[PDB]
């Protein structure tokens, strides 16, 4: 007997300060988000959300990102009245990166913990200067990190679906998720973006001024390189994303850890095959 909350939250302030060059204490956001539950678990209590939303963070090595995120993103999302929860996937190893193949970690491992429909995936290190930019799913994919410091502030092209995203569980289910063969930087986000529009779907977006969003600056991670087969990759998306993604995927979690303002997955996902 809880009412719907409203369909557009009436909490929202709009534009923001967003500043990157002070300390953050956690212990102290989590005083500061007493509602947050333990392993960053929040829904409104006067509401039910029709967002049941899980926030993904693909991560190794960026603890000081990801503190700032932390303590900008929980007060946002709920003012949004999203019914949400954060996992930090975190890629065990110090070999190359795979950013997408820890998205769909992301995906198959918060569904155990709760039916959420809805998929936001987040890198670590962007920050939505705009609490109307909305971090839940509409009926396309949302690209969300439209407008970047960084690209100065617009789409650096405008099929970009890099940064900030969010799918639905049928939208994310009809594409075969996302590719796990992506290894080191580039393309991916591209793959991706062929993947929504070779099943019929299109990119949806707020404006470029709700859209406006910081990104960290930092520097070069190693074990992230350039991957050199990127460009032969996204043009064969529609060949390979048949039988490469949720299909194929295979990890071995080695440890979950739910700290207050988020759970922690540890994942070996091993090496390219
Ligand atoms: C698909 O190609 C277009 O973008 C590239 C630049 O490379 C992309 O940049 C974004 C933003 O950093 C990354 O999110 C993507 O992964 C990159 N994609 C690839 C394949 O590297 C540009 O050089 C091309 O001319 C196109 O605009
Ligand atoms: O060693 C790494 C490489 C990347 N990432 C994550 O993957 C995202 C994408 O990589 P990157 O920051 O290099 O993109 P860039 O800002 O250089 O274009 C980051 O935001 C992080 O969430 C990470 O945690 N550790
Ligand atoms: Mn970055």
């Amino acid at each position: 007997s809880l009412p719907a909350c409203p369909e557009e939250s009436p909490l929202l302030v709009g534009p923001m300060l967003i500043e990157f060059n002070m300390p953050v204490d956690l212990e102290l956001v989590a005083k500061q988000n007493p509602n947050v539950k333990m392993g960053g678990r929040y829904a409104p209590r006067d509401c039910v959300s029709p967002h049941k939303v899980a926030i993904i963070i693909p991560f190794r090595n960026r603890q000081e990102h990801l503190k700032y995120w932390l303590y900008y993103l929980h007060p946002v999302l709920q003012r949004q009245q999203l019914d949400y929860g954060i996992y930090v996937i975190n890629q065990a190893g110090d070999t190359i990166f795979n950013r997408a193949k820890l998205l769909n970690v992301g995906f198959q491992e918060a569904l155990k913990d709760y039916d959420y429909t809805c998929f936001v995936f987040s890198d670590v290190d962007l920050i939505p200067m705009n609490d109307h930019n909305a971090y839940r799913c509409f009926s396309q994919p949302r690209h969300i990190s439209v407008a970047m410091d960084k690209f100065g502030f617009s789409l650096p092209y405008v099929q970009y679906f890099g940064g900030v995203s969010a799918l639905s569980k049928q939208q994310f289910l009809t594409i075969n998720g996302f590719p796990n063969n992506y290894w080191g930087w580039g393309g991916e986000d591209d793959d991706i973006f062929n993947r929504l529009v070779f099943r019929g779907m299109s990119i949806s977006r707020p404006n470029a001024v709700v859209g406006t969003t910081r990104h960290i600056r930092h520097s070069r991670d190693k074990k992230n390189e350039p991957n050199p087969q990127r460009f032969d990759r996204i043009a064969h998306t529609k060949e390979t994303m048949l039988s490469d993604g949720l299909n194929s995927l295979t990890y071995q979690v080695l440890d979950v850890q739910r700290y207050p303002l988020y759970t922690q997955i540890t994942v070996d996902i091993g090496t390219p095959s």
